[PDB]
């Protein structure tokens, strides 16, 4: 228990906004 942000893998939306290409 490191106190971690965030763990495993899920888009990183809590790091920042998901980014999109030209869709």
């Amino acid at each position: 228990y490191r106190q971690s942000s965030a763990t495993s893998s899920f888009g990183g939306l809590g790091g920042g906004s998901v980014r999109f290409g030209p869709g």
